[PDB]
């Protein structure tokens, strides 16, 4: 709307465009989000608007003028990848990994318990500050509406299960957790199968033992190549015991055994949790 004066174009989402915009009347900065309208979708935008938590990235108002919707955010400086590619020589300080992880399992954890699912979390979606403080960006937008990156995905929506659970945000927060680690990512696939077969190939071809009913998923071939499982200790090192524990059961194949965000913040890992402040350039 013309309440806003489009300061500058900050990225090309999912769902459409982000601009950094300023607030002609109050004169705040925010993140407007163009989207190019469902009466379902109205609904459920709505109902996001009430979602606040701290690690999670306000949604201030919807506006729907002119049959037009335009979605307003609040606005951070920064997001993960480009902070990553940032650290790439020197690595970002395992303290601040941790602490990164333990808000971002939080923000997952509130989300979670109410039943709203990102279903699309990638480095791209996450937004930090100067504060040390990281918050997740698009949650509940993919429900809403329904090259894009696949190496985050988990192996349930690779293989056709339609009603997938929360556990899909685990999956690709222990991807990302794994990336931090490394600095590479951990399954970076170009298609569907290649990325499924990257999955097989570290941590082995599920089976009916590992992975009850999984030859009974949509688009499970009887034949897929079978590959042994890699040893976590090579997949990410330096990462120390506690880490590799907890990424294992981040990565669990059957979405079921694969652990929750509850139960992930209370793993030993995080025992010594701090809240570094990043050196950030703006
Ligand atoms: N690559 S970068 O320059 O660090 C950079 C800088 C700022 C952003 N921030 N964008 C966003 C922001 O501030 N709030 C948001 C809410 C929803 C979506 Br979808 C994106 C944003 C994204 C990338």
């Amino acid at each position: 709307m013309e309440n806003f004066q489009k300061v500058e174009k900050i990225g090309e989402g999912t769902y459409g465009v982000v601009y950094k915009a300023r607030n002609k009347l109050t004169g705040e900065v925010v993140a407007l989000k163009k989207i190019r309208v469902p009466s379902t979708a109205i609904r459920e935008i709505s109902l996001l608007k009430e979602l606040n938590h701290p690690n999670i990235v306000k949604l201030l108002d919807v506006i729907h003028t002119e049959n037009k919707l335009y979605l307003v955010f609040e606005f951070l400086h920064q997001d993960l990848k480009k902070f990553m590619d940032a650290s790439a020589l020197t690595g970002i300080p395992l303290p601040l990994i941790k602490s990164y992880l333990f808000q971002l399992l939080q923000g997952l954890a509130f989300c979670h318990s109410h039943r709203v699912l990102h279903r699309d979390l990638k480095p791209q979606n996450l937004l930090i500050n100067t504060e040390g403080a990281i918050k997740l960006a698009d949650f509940g937008l993919a429900r809403a509406f329904g090259v894009v990156t696949l190496w985050y995905r988990a192996p349930e929506i690779l293989l056709g299960c339609k009603y997938y659970s929360t556990a899909v945000d685990i999956w690709s927060l222990g991807c990302i957790f794994a990336e931090m680690v490394t600095r590479r990512a951990l399954f970076p696939g170009d298609s569907e199968i290649d990325q499924l077969f990257r999955i097989f190939r570290t941590l082995g071809t599920p089976d009916e033992v590992v992975w009850p009913g999984v030859t009974s998923m949509p688009d499970y071939k009887p034949s897929f190549p079978k590959w042994a499982r890699q040893d976590f200790s090579k997949v990410v090192p330096p990462l120390d015991e506690d880490g590799r524990s907890l990424l294992s059961q981040m990565l669990h194949y059957d979405p079921n055994k694969r652990i929750s965000a509850k139960a992930a913040l209370a793993h030993p890992f995080f025992q010594d949790v701090t809240k570094p402040v990043p050196h950030l350039r703006l």
